[PDB]
């Protein structure tokens, strides 16, 4: 069986993509944002209102400086040793020390990284800030840099010496196994992200295994430092985040919930049926899954190296929407069962490129009408595949039941009539940096999203034959009547056949060839 030659000129194929469900029209009625058991709420919903920048809640700083929360910098806790009159050691306010760093004037580079340190003194002698020096003095102009120093970085002084009067209600950390949401403002996030400029935040930078070992970093130090060319297009990105939330205060919500999953489908016996498909080789998930659930093609440390390295999908979505960046600050590695869902963030910076063709390229007003909890339309799943390192590694059961759950537990929201949920905004997940086979990852994608019964839209980037191949598969597998059940089957009658005894580094037949064969033919 060769598949049928299709529409050669046409940019998409399957179901026309304003037929799919999409938030906030197919949405169920939220109801009373309530905190509870689950739900930490860090602001004033009684007074929560359309344009007005929320007020925290409770009014003044309550502090937990624990193993459940957040090390939040400002707590009255976050010492360093001091010697007094006698040379006997005493405890200082690393708060009050950061306060006084960074009440002055940077009318050099040099200022600034002398503010940082002046806290974190242990990483005087570790901390390259190169590419910040670079930026300052060579990137921007006499006028821009101008606006930066008297303008822009005091006013994040601002925003993040506010800190005990804005995230006034400590922070849990959404650890291990734990089925959590939290909703903070807008304003709480840019306050944080403001600390978090200025490497603020305590107990997050050991070398050596620390507590937070187990999660991402969250200082933007490693964003000062190297010869990278991508680091300056970086800053450029957060800085016209900074701009636009110290010069208009947001007034938004948004929340992170985990979510893990310990019971999952008997994929050999899954009765339920494939979805509706729409594939393309143009547009993005960002940037055409306007109201759908766009994927984050995460790493397990979420964000992954966003706050430094790496500048791929993850790192870009993160960066256009820094409010995601945050997540950071709380939410630890995700184990195989798990993932972050974030509704609410806003988008605030377009870009050009991609890894080191990266350009910032303008501001963005992010269009997104609001939901019943003043949190943007905007929902975004990350879930981390696997990075293989030989290409039959993921053709193993174990690796195919694996990154099933994963895009499983990312897509299934329990309780909810699937009527009510929006169409799943996905592309080549794990097929780029993680290096595994798009065929497959479509397949098995496409297969999670039928258990989750959520349809699909799949944005292949380009490439135009796998918009067909992805389609040609589909529409074989739809009209001859398949479940997730036979399909997954055929899946490792595919390894048992192709790929368990195989001499090569790649086998004989490729995948889709292989299952039109093994089924009609
Ligand atoms: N905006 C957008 N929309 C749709 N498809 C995209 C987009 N950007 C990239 N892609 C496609 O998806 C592929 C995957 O991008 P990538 O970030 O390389 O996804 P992976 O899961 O393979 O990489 C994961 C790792 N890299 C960054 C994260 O920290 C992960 O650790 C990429 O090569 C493209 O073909």
């Amino acid at each position: 069986y060769v598949p049928p030659n299709l529409p050669p000129d046409k940019k998409w194929l399957g179901t026309p993509i304003e037929e799919m469900r999409k938030m906030p029209r197919c949405g169920v009625r939220l109801p009373l944002l309530r905190p509870s058991a689950s739900h930490t709420v860090t602001v004033r919903v009684d007074l929560l209102r359309a344009g007005e920048v929320p007020k925290p809640f409770p009014t003044h700083y309550k502090d937990l400086w624990d193993n459940k929360h957040v090390k939040m910098p400002c707590s009255e806790q976050n010492l360093y040793p001091v010697e007094d009159e006698n040379g006997e050691r005493t405890a200082g306010s690393r708060w009050e020390l950061i306060q006084t760093a960074l009440l002055n004037k940077f009318t050099r580079p040099q200022n600034l990284k002398d503010a940082i340190l002046k806290y974190n003194v242990a990483y005087s002698k570790k901390w390259d800030f190169t590419a910040l020096v670079d930026f300052w003095d060579k990137v921007l102009e006499e006028a821009e840099a101008q606006h930066l120093y008297q303008s822009i970085l005091p006013d994040m002084v601002k925003i993040a010496l506010c800190l005990p009067n804005i995230c006034t209600q400590p922070i849990p950390l959404l650890k291990q196994k734990m089925n959590h949401s939290v909703t903070m403002s807008q304003e709480q996030i840019a306050s944080l992200l403001a600390n978090a400029f200025f490497c603020t935040f305590p107990r997050r930078n050991a070398k050596m295994k620390s507590e937070y070992s187990s999660y991402p970093d969250i200082n933007f130090n490693r964003l000062f430092e190297g010869r990278s060319s991508r680091k300056p297009e970086k800053l450029k990105t957060l800085f016209c985040y900074f701009r636009r939330v110290t010069e208009k205060k947001p007034t938004g919500l948004v929340t992170f919930t985990r979510q893990s999953l310990e019971d999952f489908p008997e994929w050999e016996r899954c009765d339920k049926p494939l979805t509706r498909l729409h594939v393309t080789y143009e547009g993005t998930i960002e940037g055409n899954g306007r109201g759908m659930l766009q994927v984050d093609f995460a790493n397990r440390f979420v964000g992954g190296g966003v706050t430094g390295a790496g500048l791929v999908q993850e790192e870009i979505r993160f960066l256009i929407n820094p409010e995601l960046i945050v997540s950071r600050l709380f939410t630890e590695v995700l184990d195989h069962n798990e993932c972050l869902i974030i509704t609410g963030t806003e988008q605030y910076s377009e870009y050009t490129g991609y890894a080191e063709t990266y350009r910032w390229a303008r501001s963005h007003e992010d269009g997104s009408e609001k939901d019943d909890w003043q949190r943007c339309c905007t929902e975004i799943v990350a879930i981390d595949a696997l990075h293989f390192r030989r290409y039959l590694d993921q053709f193993v059961p174990e690796k195919v039941r694996r990154e099933l759950n994963k895009a499983y537990c990312g897509f299934l929201r329990p309780g909810v009539p699937p009527e009510n949920l929006s169409a799943v905004a996905t592309g080549n997940w794990g097929c780029g940096a993680f290096g595994g086979d798009a065929r497959l990852k479509a397949l098995i994608q496409l297969l999670a999203a039928a258990a989750a019964e959520r349809d699909v839209v799949y944005f292949t980037f380009g490439d135009s034959e796998l918009m067909r191949d992805i389609y040609s598969m589909h529409t074989f597998l739809t009209e001859r009547k398949l479940n997730v059940g036979k399909v997954y089957r055929l899946l490792l009658r595919y390894y048992r056949e192709e790929c368990r005894d195989c001499s090569s580094p790649g086998p004989d037949t490729k995948l889709y060839p292989f299952i039109y064969h093994a089924a009609e033919s």
